[PDB]
């Protein structure tokens, strides 16, 4: 019990403003830089079918819940070195639990 719900209007803005430039989150959305993320929670890392994901990522096999997801989000290079993801992450706890929430809510 490491992760509690901020708000979905927070996490909505951070997304915009820190994940959109390489990602979708809506089923059926595209595939860009990253990967769309439609569906993240409960599946493993690597598994989006027409993405080329790094042999790091397939090989971490990392179980998409939103406590894994605030670490890799505290530091993904450093949950997964190898990782072609550029971001450094999000530093504040906080941040990380509004995104999340929102992630939590749209991607499913
Ligand atoms: C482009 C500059 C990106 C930004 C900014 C963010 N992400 Fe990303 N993400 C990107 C790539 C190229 C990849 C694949 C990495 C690889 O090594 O191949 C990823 C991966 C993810 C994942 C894991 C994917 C999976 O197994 O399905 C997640 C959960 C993810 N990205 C989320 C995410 C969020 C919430 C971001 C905003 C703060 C974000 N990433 C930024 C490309 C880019």
């Amino acid at each position: 019990t490491e992760f509690k719900a901020g708000s979905a209007k927070k996490g909505a803005t951070l997304f915009k403003t820190r994940c959109l430039q390489c990602h979708t989150v809506e089923k059926g959305g595209p595939h860009k830089v990253g990967p769309n993320l439609h569906g993240i929670f409960g599946r493993h890392s690597g598994q989006a079918e027409g993405y080329s994901y790094t042999d790091a990522n397939i090989k971490k096999n990392v179980l998409w819940d939103e406590n894994n997801m605030s670490e890799y989000l505290t530091n993904p290079k450093k949950y997964i070195p190898g990782t072609k993801m550029a971001f450094g992450g999000l530093k504040k706890e906080k941040d990380r639990n509004d995104l999340i929430t929102y992630l939590k809510k749209a991607t499913e």
